[PDB]
């Protein structure tokens, strides 16, 4: 191995001169200077301090407004709820580590940091999948009713937790990664005891393949066959968008299992790990730009 | 002396240890610990970020509205673009002064730092006396239009410039401050080939005590003697409120210094006064969009 394998820690980092320390012990400077771990603070503070502002504004705008009850409502209004949990649950973790440049906080703040970032990521995945058959029923007529949404809603969260939860309680678990001020799943060890591999492939398999294989069906039926095209564009570019997030950070996980113990450093994962982060501030974002109704309440609540 | 006084830096910090080492060669982490400069640098990254869309947004409205050539407008017009000049030609050396735990640059990046945020706070400043003039002339008709908004803006670079640029050719100096992560005027030394102690009595007697009587004068007859016009009174009073908030910390802490030279203070005294002064390159346009209706309006036309 090319790196240094603890108990419950990987360092993309050789110990041969003796200078590797747990990321749970001490700051991680042999790794990396002091002002490159301060950007990554710099980027969660941005992060948090427009994260926070935009969902609850997202939420709050669509509470005020009963007009705002279509299925994409209701998707977006979930999609700035699980934004907060990350927010507050995990990314204010982030920011302590980062500007620490340790797990100050330990095991079990990189339990809070990896499980909310898989929770909320998750979310929006499976949120992708409502969508997608809503915009396939709805066009195709092969009627979604709120009944439909909000079942739709309860659905997402229980498969993102069918994701999130094992590795808080025996099924793989949640390491640092990368300059080791963030956690994700551990596909850097065998480690026979948490069933590592069979939860790697689990991941892939069904909270990341089988998603897309639902999506692309859906608008592989669209493709080859004026309120509801405006809905139909912002789903799309949704889409798009959330593989620009995920896509690198999936790679390089994928990468690493398939590689173990091979010759790779800690920045190689820890931009992808820091860009996926964006996860909890763009949808609502592009719900500003693209629907005209919510566009027009937000500024009638806040104005 | 309490502090360690080098060629061009005075650091509060006891050399009884030889711990001390120059602000522009290394890293300062003997008197404060990373975590702290890192937070310094997250502070600083946002107000960046924050700070050029606001004020550049308060810009590009005013100008593609036609309707918007008040007094009030122009002056705003004036803070947006001075603003702008903090945070590109000052603020971006903060970042990265507070990023590494010294000034990278050496000098010139302190001289930087130091000249376009006393520009910036003197424009604000000179243009409140601007404002409580045009209050005054307005409310009682002892008339100031366009021709008087704009020979204003010219009047508070050039009085702002008294005040920021001789501290670059020889009367007084920019210095590091603090955690020495920003820079200020030199209050710390006597420093003689500078003439440092005449210019701090020209700066707070003609640059902070001048201008305050003038705008208390104008407030003070106004307080003793339609709905637009009330509008633009309610704002130009939050205006110097907030001023006093961001600014008067400082200048305290800088007065006391001044008058304790060599005493016993730490890196946090200075700090948190010298970087909480650097949100005045964002707190004027909130107010003007909060209190301002024509102009919030506009904004809302534009931006939708
Ligand atoms: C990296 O190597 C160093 C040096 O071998 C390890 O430090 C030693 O750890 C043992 C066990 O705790 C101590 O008894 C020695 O006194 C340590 N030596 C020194 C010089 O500190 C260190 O534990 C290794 N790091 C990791 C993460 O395994
Ligand atoms: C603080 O004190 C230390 C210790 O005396 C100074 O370090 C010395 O500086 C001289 C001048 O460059 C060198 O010749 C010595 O070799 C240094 N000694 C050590 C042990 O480093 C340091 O210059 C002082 N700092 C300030 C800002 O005055
Ligand atoms: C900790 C893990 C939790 C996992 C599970 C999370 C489930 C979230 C769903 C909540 C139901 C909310 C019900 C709100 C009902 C609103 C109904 C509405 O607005 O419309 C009614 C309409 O008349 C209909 O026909
Ligand atoms: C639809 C829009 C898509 C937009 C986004 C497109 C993303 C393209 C890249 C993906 C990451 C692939 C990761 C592959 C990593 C291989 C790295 C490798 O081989 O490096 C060895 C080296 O030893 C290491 O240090
Ligand atoms: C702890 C678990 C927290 C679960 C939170 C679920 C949110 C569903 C959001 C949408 C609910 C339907 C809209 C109801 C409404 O606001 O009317
Ligand atoms: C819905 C939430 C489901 C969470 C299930 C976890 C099973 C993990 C089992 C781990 C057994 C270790 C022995
Ligand atoms: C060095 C640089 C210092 C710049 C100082 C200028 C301030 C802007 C004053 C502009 C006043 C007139 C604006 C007119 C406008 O924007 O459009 C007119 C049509
Ligand atoms: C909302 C928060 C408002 C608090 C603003 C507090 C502003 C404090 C300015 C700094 C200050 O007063 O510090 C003096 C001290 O000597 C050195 O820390
Ligand atoms: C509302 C703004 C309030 C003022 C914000 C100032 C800038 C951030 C301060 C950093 C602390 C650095 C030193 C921390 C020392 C702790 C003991
Ligand atoms: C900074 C925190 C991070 C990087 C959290 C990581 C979370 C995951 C391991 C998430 C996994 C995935 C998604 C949520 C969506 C795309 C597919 C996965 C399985 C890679
Ligand atoms: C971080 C940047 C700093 C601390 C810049 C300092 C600027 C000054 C020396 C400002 C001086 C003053 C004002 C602009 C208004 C209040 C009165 C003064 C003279 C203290
Ligand atoms: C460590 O890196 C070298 C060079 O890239 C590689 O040949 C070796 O197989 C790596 N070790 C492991 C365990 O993969
Ligand atoms: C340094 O601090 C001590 C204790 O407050 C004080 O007695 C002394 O006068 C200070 N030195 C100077 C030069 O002010
Ligand atoms: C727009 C910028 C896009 C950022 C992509 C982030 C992931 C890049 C992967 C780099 C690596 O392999 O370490």
């Amino acid at each position: 191995m090319n790196g240094t394998e603890g108990p419950n820690f990987y360092v993309p980092f050789s110990n041969k001169t003796g200078v590797v320390r747990s990321p749970f012990e001490a700051p991680q400077y042999y790794l990396a200077e002091p002002w490159q771990f301060s950007m990554l603070a710099a980027y969660m503070f941005l992060l948090i301090m427009l994260g926070f502002p935009i969902n609850f504004l997202t939420l709050y705008v669509t509470v005020q407004h009963k007009k705002l009850r279509t299925p994409l409502n209701y998707i977006l209004l979930n999609l700035a709820v699980a934004d907060l949990f990350m927010v507050f649950g995990g990314f204010t973790t982030t920011l302590y580590t980062s500007l620490h440049g340790y797990f100050v906080f330990g095991p079990t703040g990189c339990n809070l940091e990896g499980f909310f970032a898989t929770l909320g990521g998750e979310i929006a995945l499976w949120s992708l999948v409502v969508l997608a058959i809503e915009r396939y029923v709805v066009v195709c007529k092969p009627r979604f009713g709120e009944n439909h949404a909000i079942m739709g809603v309860a659905f997402t969260w229980v498969m993102a937790l069918a994701c999130a939860a094992p590795p808080l309680v025996g099924w793989s678990r949640y390491i640092p990664e990368g300059m080791q001020c963030s956690c994700g799943i551990d596909y850097y060890t065998p480690h026979e005891e948490t069933n590592n591999e069979s939860f790697v492939i689990y991941m892939f398999v069904v909270h990341f393949i089988i998603p897309l294989i639902v999506i692309f069906f859906c608008y592989g039926q669209l493709v080859f066959t004026k309120a509801e095209k405006e809905v139909t564009r912002m789903v799309i570019i949704m889409v798009i968008a959330f593989l620009i997030c995920w896509l690198p950070y999936a790679g390089v996980a994928f990468y690493i299992f398939t590689h173990q113990g091979s010759d790779f450093g800690p920045i190689f994962m820890t931009i992808p790990a820091f860009f996926a982060k964006t996860s909890a501030v763009y949808n609502p974002v592009i719900y500003i730009m693209m629907n005209k109704q919510f566009r027009n309440c937000m500024v009638t609540t806040l104005c």
